[PDB]
């Protein structure tokens, strides 16, 4: 099951993210469920718009919206949904919706899978567009479903994006 | 495991679909293993067709021949073998082949998926052409493969489709 | 070459277009040179969406910003880009960008291409998400491309849409 | 221009065929437009059906319904629409419409393109699976649209192939 | 899961083998996960190639490196990652690499999945063409990673390759 | 036509490059055909491997080889075949093979069509591994034709690739 994946090899450094849905995807939003394993398909999406980085969660851990930790991962090909990449968190998007405080972190494969990001240390690191496409997609992605909303605050560093991740492994015991 | 999905939040009129086959895939014939929840080349098509609509199975469901309940499911966009469907039936295609009376259901989208299908109650609600792709679908894709046969009855309502759900879930007790 | 084609065969309820963009395609705006009849790469669009439906013009017709006239073809199946779709115009979005004013036509294969769109007099006979996606996307595509804006003024039905081929059949000459 | 390509380097024996469809393709009936060399949408498709193999003509010949030679190529991977391959005939499908009689050729890729067809003679020495797909393939392509109607008569080697082409290329002058 | 998965359904002549890598796929090596049935991301390859069959391995089997029997099986379509071939080996390439000596079966698919393989008695009897790409394939796809490198030895028959299974399934208990 | 499009806007700094093969693109080397300006199918590449960048020719320049100059394209996307992308040279991949002396450019795109290379002015600017990914394709790309054999020599920097274009262009007067 993936509940026998643990949420990292080590700490908050290199952690393990569960992809639901590839970057660069048809506009399926697939969840992943807790008692099947399964992938789910929450909704097709209004917009005309894609993930522009791979999105998933970090098994074994516990947000405030009671579900596992949202974690985006850059990747130089898109990953098959269900597949698991293990990462290295770079910065995190704050953000409110419809169901309160949501903050997605953002990561970059761990040095073992690519050479491509070893310089890649802080979000800011991330090519300026990526980041404002990530900004944008999260603003806008929701607008032609009603009752559906999404405030940004803004982003913050790797720093708190670990501190994030060791918070929610916890909060999963 | 796949065994853990209900067949469906809401009876007959909510149900779930496993899907084997996305729409307008490679002419793959994927079976989810009973055993396994893994997903089985059972062949290689024969002839030069595709699927028309996402077709799968209602976990937790029993059916003549033995095996869950076939239903392809309409989609704006094809779905990814292995995901699960919350879907509404509208009707029901009658056929029989080497193996027996066998019918398929045919659905759409949960109004939670998508708006696009509100107006869908009954099977004829959808296009003319599809429901006529689907038909010679089924009457010619095993025209390839010796020892295998269809002959199309005809098509039945959204009660007789619901109707079949009922019977499928209490005989998977 | 693309000269040789003209509008149509049959004034402003029977037109070709020239597609640069399909359906559901990666980011990339082409444009065709009036010269060489090549596909020029304009740009690598900002934000994470995609063209909701074929975009393209019809050949021998000028618009206003001096380039011919604006317009989406919905298709069951995206087209390739710098193929020539016979279809029947059924709407006209109005907006302006930066540069001044600017209409897209929204149209339809011709019944000989395809019997799905028999119904589909007005755009509003297209999926009300169709309508709206169309709407969202170009109101946002460009948000990532410093100075540009645009606003939606609004939908017009098949007439205007016929009006505005007319004119710009005229303006070619 | 297209025109500009001969019939082949030499004669029957080395051809070169345009491809209007890919093989493996969207149901998107492509024909390349005589005068202006633009593809065309000439239907989609109404059967849930996909070209066997590359689908093209020869330049410069002139068949019996007025257009091309018709030919099939088959490929170790689809090739691009309106791209010229460098192949060789091996046999030959006769058929008629409701249009009259029509034949379309079967080639491989010349041993410069591809090794991978250097024992293939005749038709026969392609899969028999394949031979029976495309015969399969247009005995039912258009079972959908009404009126239309094709009967397979057989199949005919190389030689029988070759004098198509022959008789062909002088039709055009 | 996957360990419910026989390693096949008659010894080493009719066998099972899950896939981890689609033929002809993006250059993500994918591996499954022991303890959770998951594919996990092992690496992005850094070379620009694809794997030339499809790869995965025999459940329910051991090799030397502790790990499953690696085959890769050939296929008309590539097949999706995490699903189990009904197959049949042809050969066994042998090869030495950073970790060891490391075989490959090579096999292709069961009757009852296709006819296009009945002849296929030794690999031998495949392409030589694709023989020399899986050689080739192996040779050179760890050229850019810093401390792996490849060996090939050389090949050997079916009997050899069902010699392997038998050994592999016996070393899995 | 082709030949209607400049070497650049702007000499050797600003150059447009017609693509022929996209990146990431199946085994088919396609190559335009200078007369017809059809694309070609020249070979299915013998090797498992895929272009790293988009491929093409600076028009109106002439080679060595009696053809217009080759230059690898980095595109965020990879970009159909046969357009015309804007970009800018960076390096120069020097090497020969048996056909004698043979080099390479590498390109980006211009400002206006991306922003994401603004500080990307020599090919030591991007990432190692993309580098390390051209060498090694065009090194063993041909290892499966007979008798083909490339060596590289090494990289040169931006003023060497201009140097190559101004002389290029002289030599198509
Ligand atoms: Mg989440
Ligand atoms: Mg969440
Ligand atoms: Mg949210
Ligand atoms: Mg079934
Ligand atoms: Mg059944
Ligand atoms: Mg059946
Ligand atoms: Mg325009
Ligand atoms: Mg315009
Ligand atoms: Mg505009
Ligand atoms: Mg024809
Ligand atoms: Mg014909
Ligand atoms: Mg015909
Ligand atoms: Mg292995
Ligand atoms: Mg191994
Ligand atoms: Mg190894
Ligand atoms: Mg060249
Ligand atoms: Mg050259
Ligand atoms: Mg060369």
């Amino acid at each position: 099951s993936y509940n026998n994946i643990p949420a990292g090899k080590d700490a908050p450094n290199d952690i393990y993210v569960i992809i639901e849905i590839p970057a660069n995807a048809a506009p399926i939003k697939y969840e992943i469920d807790k008692d099947s394993d399964a992938l789910f398909v929450d909704r097709f999406m209004g917009t005309a718009m894609f993930y522009p980085a791979n999105y998933g969660y970090v098994p074994n851990t516990l947000s405030e919206d009671g579900d596992p930790l949202d974690v985006l991962v850059v990747t130089p090909y898109p990953v098959a949904a269900g597949s698991v990449i293990r990462c290295r968190p770079v910065g995190k998007l704050n953000m409110e919706d419809d169901g309160g405080i949501d903050a997605k972190l953002i990561a970059v494969p761990h040095e073992k899978l690519s050479p491509l990001y070893k310089d890649v240390k802080e979000y800011t690191d991330l090519p300026q567009l990526l980041i404002n496409q990530v900004e944008h997609f999260f603003s806008h992605y929701k607008d032609l479903e009603p009752g559906k909303w999404v405030k940004i605050s803004g982003w913050e560093g790797a720093d708190v994006a670990k501190a994030e991740v060791i918070k929610a492994i916890e909060a999963a015991k």
